[PDB]
């Protein structure tokens, strides 16, 4: 089979709808994602045209393999897509309707700068190599563009899925490509990272703090070290949970520096004790003294200086 | 082929029934479960019927290529079944009575704000798209719906496996599609959770109580602060059998609760030592008094509001 | 194809038979094992029958589309079975000899309760659905049903391969069912969980019992918590290698135990240090004393009960 | 089909090129990378020719089934790759221009050396096994090698993708093997290592070296142990992410020394004490001031030395 | 089709050779291994004789379906391999060439004795199974038999690859089987073990030793108990890299009988203090001057002991 051919020379428009039925497996690490949905596919083909009068039927529905289809890819997926031909119907004018229903591994990456109070735009880009009879061009069919209420990506919270309208249209190894591109946005829940993550960090940093009320050196350095510890089984179960980025993230960088108030609280506890040693109590008084106000102060300030800068 | 022609202006009827033979993979953090079940359909195709005094033969059977089968998918699937047939006969009045065996990744969601004292409704959702021809509609032969009694749901307890009689007959891409409900109804089994998770939590808390009988600040330091740790440990490996959740869970709201008990014993432990040291001790005689009673009455309590909230 | 007809009214037995060629992958947390086997049949179609005289030949050979060939099943497998035809040979009579190479992931379910001193009876069921013209009973050639000597589950000592030769025949959606059942006897190799798990356990229990011989509290409170967090982490070692039981396990029950004997420790270390600090150290000398005999005989006998009620 | 004939006694030379789609999963661990492309082929076939003028058409479009196509495997690939035929044109003097779009799981070696600063080169080997008719030879098409500018590789930097323009020809189980070499050159994005291990790490040494400003025993013991734990924690967490290397890496070599400056901190400080028990306070002060200038230079001038052995 | 007919009575000689292209993925948990190999079968089938004057040709090729290929099998595979045919060649006597290019995941067990020490003979098992016509028996083609020189295991030296030319020709289900014995010969490479877990580990051990160099109870607890809990992770991290074996591994050995050190310095520690308190330091001195010398020669002593019963 050849594909259809033109009155003129104009290109031939496959109209195109992509309906989400269930949306899952969001990997932050691999910036993947998981889809199943309703591909439809619409075009002009004379050559299937007929007489509804003489044929008595309104419609004519065809095998894949008796009519002519547009080869359509997505750009960005990870192995081609499993796909099952739902419906094929061709109307009195030669209009076919195409319909499957498909399942594909996407891969749009991700930006993490926010994290864990990011917001995403996932894509799926479609596309169609033009054959050497003639150029094939794609459309969006509004209509046949949606997805399912039900559709729930764990973790997440679905924004809008819509279709940017007109083709990027480009030449690629001496042939005409047309690239769709349908967009999902998406949210992140950060709610779990506050009782799991961000307060417990917290806890144990207000914790080493206590040292700056105690004269025992032998107690501070259990204080500060231990939750220092503590706070290096946050930034590893942290990291596992993300991908290496070019980047600083927000929680990176609250993360990176508390190792810089743990460092400075250490530096404080050591002097405090080598004063007394010396017989200087008093100094170290004054310098313990400073300390409890310039800490939370200075770890206020610090946040209130990120935050700005990541938002 | 086409679809069997209406007497009428009716709609086709394809009864179904889903029998359960294996139940299996349960992943909480996934939200999905494997299922392995057989699938019968049933239909009236009159162009079928056959005279059973002239045929010789009570029923026939056919290969699906032969005739018309209705196109049944599952809606929350993550992809196509794993689909044999096992039969297909035909009766003299023309009812098709079909039969396979299938497998199948289920993704239905769960509400874990009573883990691990939970119970759950998977479900299995049927689907068909009507054609151009005739509306097709579900519904369910009560008498080919059950399970097998070897039914096994590692870590769960099946309760019932029934379905919604009534389909969600609704408009999708200008076609009747007809959605039926599958219940499998389990409640977990939460028994191992006591001696691995919850006992141990609550063992070395009682151990971090044990500073309300010592004026060893050094001693105290280390109880607090080295229980405080194994708790963290308690939280990391809790919210890794888990998914992130936009609520909070029994589980996740205890312990988060216990943090602040463990910030409350640093307090004590604080100002006990700084009084002593201040030439005070009788003041911190009576905080350290109080604190035996008040952290366990207290414990006790806010256990009682959180069970009350959660059941 | 149709299956073969009656001579008379009795029914078409179909001759069975496995051979284990592999046997791998025993995953205890989901109750599976991977298999690769030789699955042999037989049965007699008299349309096949011809004469050795004129055709040739002893015996022939058909491809599987050719024949009709008994769709036989496995009950307890996760994902239909990979199989390959090895050979088909009829004989003059009619009588078909198959053979197959197979491999599946059977789910059959472990009892835990005295691991890792357990043994188990590991099953393969073999299944066939009557047809409308006759009813299909499965038998156990048992000629044709063994192991190979090189079969090894890492792990785990195979004892015995066997198979019930009375079929299991059973009603199910109104059509006769012929089900076999297949037993692998195996038993765990219990020596690497002794220098691994259990001895290091002992030895960190009895680090703890070395607080009997010292009157330094801040030492003691060290020996003891230290121990008691080594204790935490060989327990979630041992529940990850371990499904969620609804029952107490052997290894379960001792881990469980010792957590009592870390909290009596805390306790005795606690009242120590108060009577010593009461100036009572006469009376807390002698609960010490008496803890040194205590400990240890509590702890023997404790687990002589606890053998005892597990084997 | 058989190969195309020649004129005289020339080979077959078969122009190829790649042109890279999505390139994702760079394992460390297991040394491969996953690969989604197009790749082109071209030969001339004068059995295929045809007059335009004739024939009417330019260009001829074939099934892949239709005509002889050349079988063109990779040699580093894990499995045989995942192809869909996109076009096959044949233009009037009988030039094939085949295009497919392929996904493979290619296996291309590692050098740690300079880890987290490491740059590598993989590699794609496109190979052909002549036929008894005749020799076929690969080249290099130029104008059809490239990757598209969205191509990335997460947490590496694409450089340059290039081909070895003359193959390697080789006798190969008495045939002749034509080998092409595509380059895909890359660099690691170490910027992530700094906040998350390198400064982490640092920072634990440098609170380890407080102890040469203290003169308790007790709190040098727990400053110089417990961080040696964390550096314990990094050496592992590190480990995890490369695989088992017959030399050294870089991180390697930084992470192993630190273990010796932990070793002798462990002995300065048991050092001080011992003298200061054996009334010799002056002589373990002299030891632990110079300590304060030694540990830092010994460090600083160590680290030169290894940078420059490896950079 | 049927297999070749005999001259005589003898049977039907199939050469092999198998031509390792890629080997990877060496799982010492699971005890399998992953290939890609060349496999080249070579038999006479007289119906196949041709003259090569009148029928112009020296060699014919042949598709697989046109000619009776012998039925080869992998013994010791996990699933059935993937395999390619690359060509089929036949020479005017009637002999057939065939070859053919595989991946398959094999399963060779594994022996841990002298782990990270320890060298191990992979195996390839290749099979034929016997038809009623005629007896087929296998044989090594060894000029077909070798390995591709970039053939990289990583973390292994590959050492050689060779067959067991005699078979082992047994009878199975009542029909003869030709079994060969390919054997891939490796070593690890143990360096990676020396610098991340051996080193580190006697650090550690050392660590602890400082304990007789101390008077402080409080600070040799610490020292002690504190770098038990870092062995005890090395035992953890090392056994996740090894399956549970019923045998002593070297490392397992050596990590076995560290235990045993640590809970003797515990004792020595606990008696110290003991006889500190009673106020009997002399005596006490005189059993922390003998450890000084008594440790390190028992590990020493130990270690020359384990080695030579080792290796
Ligand atoms: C002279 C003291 C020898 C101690 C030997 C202890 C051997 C224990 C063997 C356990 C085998 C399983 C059960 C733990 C006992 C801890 C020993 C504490 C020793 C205190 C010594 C006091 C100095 C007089
Ligand atoms: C505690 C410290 C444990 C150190 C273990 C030493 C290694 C050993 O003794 O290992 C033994 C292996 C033997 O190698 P083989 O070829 O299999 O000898 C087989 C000999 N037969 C056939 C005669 C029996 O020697 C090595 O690899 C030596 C280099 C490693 C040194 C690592 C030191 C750290
Ligand atoms: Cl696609
Ligand atoms: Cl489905
Ligand atoms: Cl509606
Ligand atoms: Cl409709
Ligand atoms: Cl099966
Ligand atoms: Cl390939
Ligand atoms: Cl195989
Ligand atoms: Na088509
Ligand atoms: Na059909
Ligand atoms: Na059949
Ligand atoms: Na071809
Ligand atoms: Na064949
Ligand atoms: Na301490």
């Amino acid at each position: 089979v050849s594909p259809p051919p033109p009155i003129a020379d104009e290109p031939l428009t496959v109209n195109t709808g992509i309906y989400l039925i269930e949306c899952y497996s969001l990997d932050d690490k691999a910036e993947t994602f998981k889809v199943n949905a309703f591909l439809s596919l619409s075009w002009k083909d004379r050559r299937l045209a007929f007489d509804p009068v003489r044929s008595g039927v309104r419609v004519k529905t065809y095998e894949p393999e008796a009519i002519w289809i547009p080869e359509i890819r997505f750009v960005n997926v990870e192995n081609a897509r499993d796909a099952n031909v739902v419906d094929i119907s061709v109307s009195p004018d030669g209009t076919v309707q195409y319909l499957e229903r498909f399942s594909a591994r996407v891969l749009s990456p991700l930006d993490f700068r926010r994290y864990p109070f990011d917001s995403q735009t996932l894509h799926i880009y479609l596309i169609v190599r033009s054959v050497d009879t003639r150029n094939i061009v794609l459309a969006v069919d509004l209509e046949k563009v949606g997805k399912n209420d039900d559709v729930f990506l764990t973790g997440w919270d679905i924004e809008s899925f819509t279709a940017v309208v007109k083709p990027a249209n480009f030449a690629l190894e001496d042939r005409l490509e047309s690239k769709l591109d349908y967009q999902l946005r998406i949210s992140r829940q950060y709610f779990s990272y506050i009782p799991n993550i961000i307060l417990p960090m917290l806890f144990i940093l207000f914790i080493s703090w206590t040292a700056f009320w105690s004269t025992s050196y032998e107690a501070n350095v259990t204080l500060v070290v231990s939750t220092l510890i503590a706070h290096i089984a946050f930034n590893i179960l942290v990291e596992t949970n993300l991908p290496k980025t070019p980047y600083m993230t927000y929680t990176g960088a609250i993360i990176f520096m508390i190792y810089l108030f743990y460092f400075v609280a250490v530096i404080e506890v050591t002097v405090q004790h080598y004063l007394k040693v010396e017989s200087q109590p008093a100094r170290a008084a004054s310098i313990t003294r400073a300390s409890r106000i310039a800490f939370p102060v200075v770890f206020l300030l610090a946040n209130i200086i990120l935050a700005f800068l990541f938002f």
